[PDB]
């Protein structure tokens, strides 16, 4: 249902590495999946991480019940063969028959990064990059991937929620809340690269747009910085598959700190956040001008939606456009 | 859907006083609620039984999961605070920023009374009053409020299984039959004030319009009274929250010999009830003499249905032009 | 919806005999019983398995729910009684008052056969019958009738696994798969006195249409016969109630070793056949040429469904007009 | 301990052969059974039903979890294979090597019997046989063999209940308990060939001692006999494993109709046997004349106990010499 | 096993009234109630509440699964009837023989109090009371009883934390801790009419040996005044059952704006005080100064331990010698 | 009783680093473990593992319930502190009084290695060591340690699991059996320095006694390294807390693939080897020539078990004084 096309041309991390390596005793999966509606199977074919439909092009079973034979996936019910362009090369009961020439099922951009599984559904207007995560390659950095944790709200709700302000003093007051620092600024925000950026005092945001959130915090660079990897997968119109990989300098200590941590202020959030309703956000929400962000980026979204249905090109200006409201010099 | 629509304008009960209280450790709410399909928190505010919508202005929390602070109550999510007519009085972001002025959620007539706390979606027709309990003030009898208990049925088939006559037989062979008064009667019954009235010997029924009964009982065992007084909150298309409130003379005995009696009845008509199918009673029922009842009743529901058409004035008179088929005064 | 209405037409199997003497303790039922999507009531009335909509003409309680009095069924509310032709002929509140023309509920030709109770809908074609299970007679048979199964799946696609040869390989590769007898036949297929009849080299085929399928294995080791006889009621558009007799006629060992041996088969199946979506098969399935019995089967039901719109007639031509394409003597 | 020992020179029914089918998908078994806190396995081994300790001579593993292997049954541990008499003839591991002589488990004398497989844990004493069930052999009889059922009692209290008059009116008013004939007869009670024989007036007992009853009951009805036979396998201390088989002659009803009955009067005694304590009768009872049966039950269990202690001979005395009470002639 | 003899002269609580008129659906019992690991049933025969152990005379089955009849408590078995001194009155099966003299169960001091059940099983010392309620008459004090709470601890634990006062900073930080007074002092503690008295600065307990709290809470007499009386049910070895009535003379507020604060108070210290092993205090505990309170109950037990095994002269000085510490005049 | 005494003087593991980890936010514990019996809570104080009884000296809580506070762990009762050597360094109640010399809990040796946590209960002997992993350090091998796996059976039988030899064609058929190597071999066992050695053509055991199993495999698929260290915990007279930790040399595939392969097997092994009864192997369990290394182990258990009674030195030689039956050097 078609107010949600566009999302279809971004990059989703639809599982970790480990969820497909842990989903078929074989550990090269099969493991099914869902983005945006599409149910979707995740296998490692050869060297690759391929991406299809998961359904079979014969009498529709689902290849995730399948099993990888080689480079190939091969459904469970009849024992098709897919390569890694979702065409079917053994049709076990006529070996000798030719292959029909519609016995394909459809093939997905798949790409692994950062310890998780990425798939784009429409290529088309090859304008999109995975999100940024500033801490890969970093060798300074300590990098910890949480399990994923599903939520009750949409990716657009779950991304405001890791870019407010307003609500620490309210859902975090043991956890993150500054009672010195009690209220929020309001602040410039870029368009660059198809990521929002900004800053506070220091916090620096670079949210790949539309789900990616990438929070640098540094201690004032004395300390050591820490750093926020947060990216949600709009599995359907009401549920969110929310990964969450951070990285320290600071090694020292237990993973299982932050992890407990992290832990509780999602715990803290999540039962507000589902709570919303409608679960996509009407036009009568009334903001304040603390509101800023939440705003800006609802803007942009609007934009990429009229974009897209302009076409391609005018997709690409809008998300790649500069849109500079700080000092900085890019 | 607005098929129901006249059903807004009547009082209907949503929580008994206890729930409220007991919903949240403050004991002043708030307390979640739904009435025809309508997501409402109630709170105590000061001095008064407050129901708002509950859906908060700025980003749509369900104020359910807030708390009271004051004579407001307070969003759990950003903290705004709103007062007895539903107007934000407080944005804690923005302290120093005038209020928008459509920072606000609608609130709805909202009165305690016999224990329950009852609602009127739309005042605009002013002419619908909380049901008649005959027991209340009476200083001779005890008055028991029971849990709230739920049916898979709708309001107006919970209405007509109190008021049938023809079941006893059946349903309640061994709790409510008399042999030898084994035929139900027809009786007269008379439209008063938006109720109806009628007897039965003695049994006698002051139901206001729509859901609530009142049935008092000069006992064939006794010489002394006990009074029955049941009411059905439609909180959506399938589903009633029952409540029952009793009052006895003879308040020598445990309360609870009386409330498991009750919940016996309850608990033989439930399947039964709920089996009812389709939930809203369809045109091809095949009613008999013995239905006089059920059929006034529909009868009475469908002239007011239709009158909340015509408007204001015609409403008023269907409910409360009286029409008398007894001897009696009034 | 009126795409699956040609079906009602069909005798379909709803229960055992044993489920309906299970299923109230006077062992006259009545049961519930959904087929295509209608809720039936079935109870033993004298000597007569009758079958009527469960959902009383009075106020619409579900009968199944009521007992059986004499020779009628009486509805649990009110107690009207119904008898063989789904008649009201007795009303308890106004025992003396004439019965209403519409106090009558829906009847269906209902008749018991190998243990199971047969319901047909629709019997204004007159001429469809219960379906052929060959080892009924043979008292050189044991026949045993196993529990029904249900599948999440429909009876097609139910169908056309029972009936399917190239998927031992995959999912029954330890307990159906010949590594010698490995790749399908093509084999003829005739349509005869409304069933589909085909032969292995040695098990031969007998499908009384749509949904029932009779299968004789004369197997390679002795003299020794055996039958299975598998049927799916449709319940509802995505849920089949399947039924499983088999007869043998070397009959000296336990039935449990072969009720075991099937259960497995089957739930090697269900989790595939669960899996196929969409659950109706669409017209974008990719056959090949072992798919014969599969395409055969779906091309005599389209002629059957769209002979049904034609007439009563038409239809009787596409059901029972022979079609022979092998060489055997009918 | 030694105060249950006596009991091991009866038969006891340890499962229903149907129980020995189902529990391996071989039907041969193995099935694990507990008898007089001996846990036994049982298994088809040709043509005969041996019993064996279940814990295999050489790890002590269950050889319930192995698997039947032609005639003998096989350890899952390490393969060993066990005949009927107990003996291990296989041993994989060095398979020329002799096998030990210890390399035996203990094997008890089993036989099937009325569709049940019962148990003899000591033959030394040679005078006890398998209880009397009237209704083998008659061919004007169907019999069915309820599913065992299983109480938290002991196997006295179980048969006590089951010869009991007293009660009738208190834990089964609707299901039993004749106003008529409302208070218990004194009736003699006849020893014979191991026995307890009595009658009603038509109900005839037979009860082969310790836990079998044969009730035979010529209703005041017809022509129409009906036979129950229960029997209580002493599984622990504290629990018993019964079975049910019933024959009846008028045979053209559905075996479910008196299953539900019979399962309709254990519901009734089961909660109130199971209350009592302590599970094994204390001498603190306080009996009245009502009691006799009871009272010579115990007072033959006693004689049978103290029996046991002095050898085989005065045991076989004990138990079958006849004390004939009655005028009738056996 | 009798190092816990000496608790069976004084008085506990066995369930709430409102726990009696609950468990049978006539409002009179019986209830099953065990203390000190005694089984006993409590019932309303007539205007007396009646405990007997729950174990009946004749043939050993429980009466709380019977009914109370008139003023007797009717066994579900066989229908024996037992007065208020268990003595039986009616055997229905013999109704025209006399009455065997053993037939009789022991029966237990049973007598209600300030909405509680109080059973004492050892009347012999006659010199115990129900321990003292502060609240109790007072009018101008509302008076709530809650729901018995269960607690995996002894009644001597139990009744220490309540008396604690070292714990508020570590288990009750959010709740009843005041950091100003954060140091608890030591006290007076004097022994009058068997019961504990000490105050603080102000609250003011009067524990009525073993298992009573009675605590006034006055603030400085200026505002209102609280009262919390809490008692221990010593069920068994292991576990208590406990119960807390409480009144206020502020009784304008909610009911469960208290219940909710103490409820959570509990559930602060349950886990805690359930890990504590062994669960009865062994001698190698080490005490500090702050552990006054502690000590002297420990020593007044044991006291009561010695006098009890002398005899009922020196249990009766041992209860009530006065031992005055403080400069209180009695 | 005190026949697992010598166990004692040996090291144990606990838990997994990472469980200690997550046992607590704060990710420095407490958790709560059982070791033979005893009841123990670990934590990290300051650069420690340390390992206490856990029962406070107090009062007897849980110190696992408790929190680390600085290098202490603090009671969750009234906050005493203990400090590495278990003494209490705080009592919060008074700070100015002097600290009783018995507020002091018992401490035990406690050591990381390999990711578990070690425990010594017994210290006196001064003579054993933490089991010896030989793919520590070895930086050429990944390792991965599993999460600990229980099982409901004793230390010494799943040792006798893990070497034995004789279960692979049984309870691994198609996991680990060999078809042309289904007879094991009878091989040199050697103690060397407290632990068992031998090998299987390989297969290299280095046993550390009395519950560790460190096999290396230079694969016959290979040419390179894979190595299994098992170590079973004996929490208590019937279960298990099992540790599996295993390197590769070719680290180029999925943990996971391996992890589900052990996974499967424990699984395999896990019901038949919980069935094994007695849980503690008795006397008359017989064995044969292919248990050799079942029988040596008895053998040096039984030993070590006497030894242990003579005293330190005479247990230090049964441990460590080598025995050479192969024809190695060491
Ligand atoms: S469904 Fe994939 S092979 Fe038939
Ligand atoms: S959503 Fe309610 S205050 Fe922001
Ligand atoms: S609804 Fe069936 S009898 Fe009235
Ligand atoms: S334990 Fe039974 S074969 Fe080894
Ligand atoms: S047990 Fe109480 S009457 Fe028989
Ligand atoms: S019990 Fe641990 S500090 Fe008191
Ligand atoms: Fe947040
Ligand atoms: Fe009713
Ligand atoms: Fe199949
Ligand atoms: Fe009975
Ligand atoms: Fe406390
Ligand atoms: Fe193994």
């Amino acid at each position: 249902n078609d107010e949600r096309e566009y999302l279809r041309h971004f990059w989703h991390p639809v599982c970790t590495v480990t969820e497909l390596e842990k989903a078929h005793p074989s550990s090269l999966g099969p493991l099914a999946v869902k983005l945006l509606n599409e149910q979707l199977v995740v296998a490692k074919l050869g060297d690759e991480y391929v991406a299809m439909r998961d359904r079979c092009a014969h009498r529709s079973a689902k290849l995730s019940l399948g099993t990888v034979s080689g480079n190939r996936l091969q459904c469970p019910y009849h024992g098709w063969q897919y390569d890694t362009h979702g065409a079917c090369q053994l049709v076990p009961a006529c070996p000798n028959s030719p292959i029909p020439n519609k016995a394909k099922v459809d093939r997905f951009d798949c790409e692994e990064r950062y310890g998780l599984i990425w798939i784009r559904l429409d290529s088309s207007f090859d304008c999109t990059e995975i999100p940024y995560f500033s801490a890969a390659n970093d060798p300074r950095l300590r990098i910890v991937i949480q399990e994923p944790y599903w939520w009750d709200a949409t990716a657009e709700r779950r991304w405001e929620n890791f870019t407010d302000f307003s609500h620490f003093a309210f859902i975090h007051p043991g956890t993150l809340f500054d009672p010195n620092n009690a209220e929020p600024p309001i602040v410039p925000m870029d368009r660059f690269n198809g990521q929002f950026r900004f800053v506070y005092d220091s916090f620096s945001y670079t949210c790949s747009m539309p789900f990616a959130i990438n929070l640098e915090v540094s201690k004032y660079s004395s300390s050591s910085l820490h750093v926020l990897f947060n990216v949600s997968c709009p599995v359907d119109s009401h549920t969110t598959k929310n990964f969450l990989i951070f990285a320290r300098e600071q090694s020292d200590d237990s993973d299982y700190l932050h992890i407990a941590f992290n832990d509780l202020v999602f715990a803290e959030d999540k039962p507000v956040i589902e709570s919303q309703w409608p679960k996509d956000a009407p036009a009568d929400e009334v903001s304040v001008v603390a509101d800023k962000v939440s705003i800006q980026y609802r803007k942009w979204l609007r934009e990429l939606k009229e974009a897209h249905k302009e076409g391609s090109q005018a997709f690409r200006s809008a998300l790649l456009d500069p849109v500079i409201e700080s000092d900085r010099s890019y």
